[PDB]
This record gives C-alpha cells, sequence and structure tokens, in this order.
C-alpha cells in the first residue's frame, strides 16, 4: 500500500482559554534531503518538521488503495 | 456554496521551533478566530477561481 | 469544520486528453448536495468514473 | 518558493460521467515528467473541463 | 538505517559482441509523484524508471550509516 | 590526475522503454567506447573546474 | 530541466583537517531549506574552500 | 573502471561556516595517492574530520 503524502494535525493553546486545530500540509521537499540540526554540527538525523513545545503535532499518512 | 466552503478557512501557518527556525504549513482550520499564539503565526489564503 | 469531512473522498484521477497523453491529479471530490437521480422513476456509487476518466481512492491513516 | 510551488497547478476539474451528471473535484495537477518518443498543459478533453484556482496570501496580522 | 538515494547498474548488449556497463543516477523527482502507465488510462502503479527488454537494470540503495 | 579520472567517463544515457517514453540517467561508464545500441543513446558530459 | 537541476550545485570541496593535511571531496551541495528566525550560498569558511564543477553536455553522436 | 572503486568512500559532509549556518553536501572522497605521514618519524583513519567539519559515511547495498 504505497505512501503518497503526509499530513499533520496541529493543535495549539492560544493563551486565551481555547486551542486551535488545523489539518496541514508541511511546506517542504522538492529535494527531500536528509535533515540535521540547524544549530549544531552533528549530522545526527533530525526529521522535519521539527516539533515545538507549544504545538501538538500528529502525522497522518495518505496512501493509495 | 459548497465550493465556497471548501475554499474557505485556509491558512499559511508558521511556528517557532525553539531551534532558531520556523516551520511552515498550508492548512485548513478545523472550525476573530483562529487566534495566533506567541509562537504561531497565521496568514489567510484566498482562492480565486479564474472564469472559463 | 471537523477532520472526517475534510479528509473524506480523496482520489487520484487520470484522464485521456484524446491527444495522446493522460493527465493526472490528486483531488478532493465535491459531493453533490442533492442526488441527481433522487426523483428518477427508475430508482451506483459516487463519484462515477467515465469512459475516459479513472479514479483511485486514497486512504488516510495514522503514522503507526 | 516552497509556497509558490505548493500553490501552483491547482484546479477545479469537472467531467461528464456519461450518465447525466458531472463530477467536480478540487485538484492538484501532477506535472507530467514523461519524455515522450510538446503541448501546453494540463489539457482539457471533450468531457473534462478545468478552471484554475489562484491562491493569494494576505499579510500577517498585527 | 535511513534511505538516501537510489542508483542503478545498467548493462546492455551493443550488437557488436560486447556489453557496456554504467553506474547511474536516474533523472527524476523533485516531485516524486506516484507513476502510472504512460499509454494507458489505468492508475495501476508502474514505478520509474521503466525497464527495457534490451537493458539490464539492477537497483542499489544508498543509506546512511 | 585523480581528479581528472574521477571527472572522466561521465555520460547522459537515454533508453527507449518500448512504452513510448525514454528514461534518462547521469552515469559513470565502467570501463570508440562506450558504444550505443538501437535503443540506448549516449551523450558525453564534460566537467570544468572553475578556478578560485 | 531535471538535467539542469541534477548538474547544479556541484563542487570540489577541500578542507584543512588541522593535522597537516587537507581532505578533498567531489560534492553535491544540499540547498539549505531552513527558515531562520539571507547570505549567498554555499559559504566557504576559514578552513573549507569550494570550487564549482560546471558540467556541459555534448551533442548526441550520429 | 569497476563498481567498488566508484562507489567506495561516499559521505555526508557538514561544516560550520562560522557565520551562523552549516553547509551540507553529499560527497565522494578523493583518496590521496600517497600517505602524507608515510615517512614521518612518529609513524588514523582517512578521511579525517576537523573541528568544524563532520562526516557520516554512506552505505551502498542491493535492493533486497
Amino acid at each position: 500500500d504505497t505512501h503518497l503524502a503526509d499530513l499533520y494535525l496541529l493543535k495549539y493553546d492560544t493563551g486565551l482559554g481555547v486551542y486551535e486545530s488545523f489539518i496541514c500540509k508541511y511546506l517542504e521537499d522538492s529535494n527531500d534531503y536528509i535533515a540535521s540540526h540547524p544549530q549544531k554540527l552533528s549530522l545526527d538525523e533530525m526529521p522535519r518538521p521539527l516539533e515545538s513545545e507549544t504545538v501538538s503535532l500528529r502525522q497522518l499518512i495518505v496512501s493509495v488503495l
């Protein structure tokens, strides 16, 4: 069952007593290269999108039936 | 009417990762809202249908 | 404004241009509000394909 | 850049099913990378019509 | 062990009593979309590169240690 | 001398799939040769090193 | 198109190891897609030098 | 002109520009013909990294 794309469910607390929810396509790729820390020399893999402490992210996958 | 709703509530969302870079997304808001937060910024997308 | 309505009815779509090449798209189907056969006296999944258009539905799942 | 690429080649696509109804989709066109053994694209057909969906981005609010 | 790229070992009989061998990068992607028959309406998957009857192709994968 | 050898014997290779499309590759020849065939066409790549 | 993309951003890269020898590589540059919170690229450093590898394609023979 | 010489010594390479960003490359190492220490009286894998350059070797294998 071949993987076509990823989507992300993003949820974040505003600061005003409500959270906001979005279904999202991550803006990336064309190149899709391996990804590493933007602030450190290490080549250890750090997959994108990077997560924030203030934003909940869950990944979904879109595949062909 | 259904086209209008499908093309509505679309956003460019950008968040601060805490690692000195932003991540950006094209999104549908799952419904002035949506509100931003300190680390999440929003830009509304508008869709025009070119007539044929 | 909820997850299942936005993510339902996603398709790959391919059609014959009649000019020697096929066009492909990744798509969201726009369900018709009313059923065009609702009141036909001789009352078929939707979306329907055609002689020149093929569809393959997509599946959304959670990253395991 | 990434944005412009993502927002390119979006279409409202409508086709004649041959059964008295037309089906409509909002779509991303998949650019044809085949090297055939050179027309403008995507092409409509007798039964498929296309309208371009053009996306503009508003400034970020205050 | 994360997959980075594919390479192809291509070998073909010339017609003059010798075969030629090459180690190759396939020119594709940027988009990397699912691939189907170039001459038929079917959306059945037909992964690229397509093979020829006259060219032997074996795929290698490049990954990070 | 070793740079020259590494930048040598590079080709754009294109073959007829039999399905009405060509497939193309950037390649190193594993060594006038290489010869083409009826379905495989070759173009030599040349690499210039811009001085600094 | 695909060709031009593949042949872009190729470099001969040489760096000072700090141990009396320099190491040399032939390379493809990986374009930096980070959105930092805008210089010309790739940048050399004090110890890394770059030379562009420019590829031309000969016509197909008879 | 054989497979193992062309495909040996492939690397990811990343370095600190000293200007707040790192540059990354996918690379083929050019092995030095002679060993620079061959005749040093105090005779270390190659390639050597540096304070500002990191390397991660790549592996080539057959599609299973």
